[PDB]
């Protein structure tokens, strides 16, 4: 969390033109519970790696205009971890349809089928990263008129220590030759989203 | 069923040609089982609309070189009825891996959720185009020197009705705005069969 800014309503105009140098971001939602389409979604968080963190407290009155750009962009790569999640808050809020999206635990989830700590953001960062996370600020009230330091923090955290997992979540995936696959399941998340805000179901079965 | 030929161990050089010339085929297969990773694949049944229908034995020693061409190849557009089924017995019994495929069970799933009787082969049969498939010889003896003219027959009709189910479907997926999301959803297909074949299960939730 070296700088972290704190935006109401949208992604700043300077984040927005660092994302498209950068071409990738990595992103993470805040929210008042675990039903993307009850729940409320709180704050955005978005990571440009070398540039710095944004915690962006959502507005009911305001469409976050330049944040869903990135979202929607092709050109962007957009890491998450648990990115059905995220983009289920984003796709039920604002309409949301992303592109371009890469998710951490589906990663995990093909290279161990059958272990849940190792699919938790928790666990990839003490496998990977010898980092132990402090989860106890997701139940704070994320709706509050101003953010602690320990939510800051804790908002930043969970953004900036997705690209060094990815990274290396990659080199596994391609040495079991398993890239691929996870690339495709990947490219599917945004349809996977809409086939859940619609209640459709699992559409691949008898 | 006007023109049906049984071929032995692969789709003829006569059949790959007009499946290119069509850019469009239909396909469906015969087994021993319901399990497309331990029961055995028996025939393949390939379609070119306005051509005819191929019915091809499998053999236990030969790929079937020139299907799994048609199978592989990106610019003919291979429809099934449930090709997470059909698709899982051609991956497993012979590696292969498609690409352009669509499915009549996915399109129904999107647009009838909740109705299994819509989401068969039968059901959409029979709503779209007034037609009664008879089911009974799909328990038969697949593996048996000399297919029966019944089996021959009904071999035949699975691939022969899909063409206009397809084209149906397609219409009321583009009326209430759902087409792209089937053709995002086929495009999956390949790769939901990897995950199968590898007991990866359901890599899109927590
Ligand atoms: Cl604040
Ligand atoms: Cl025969």
């Amino acid at each position: 969390a070296s700088t972290v800014v704190v935006r109401d309503g949208d992604l700043s105009s300077s984040f927005l033109a660092a994302a498209r140098q950068c071409g990738r971001v990595t992103i993470d939602t805040e929210t008042t519970g675990l039903s993307p389409k009850i729940d409320g979604l709180c704050t955005v968080q978005l990571h440009v790696p070398g540039v710095g963190t944004e915690i962006v407290r959502v507005d009911p009155t305001l469409q976050p205009t330049r944040l869903l750009q990135v979202l929607a962009a092709e050109e962007i790569v957009k890491g998450f971890h648990h990115a059905v999640f995220d983009l289920g808050f984003l796709r039920h809020t604002f309409q949301s349809k992303a592109r371009s999206v890469v998710c951490s635990k589906v990663a995990a989830k093909i290279l161990w089928p059958h272990d849940k700590d190792r699919q938790s953001l928790a666990g990839l960062a003490h496998l990977l990263l010898g980092v132990v996370l402090d989860k106890t600020p997701r139940l704070s009230d994320w709706s509050q008129p101003e953010l602690t330091k320990t939510q800051v923090h804790y908002a930043a955290v969970d953004v900036e220590i997705l690209p060094p997992i990815l990274d290396e979540l990659d080199r596994l995936l391609s040495e079991r030759q398993l890239r691929e696959l996870a690339v495709a399941c990947w490219h599917h998340i945004p349809a996977h989203v809409e086939l859940l805000e619609h209640n459709l179901g699992d559409v691949f079965t008898y």
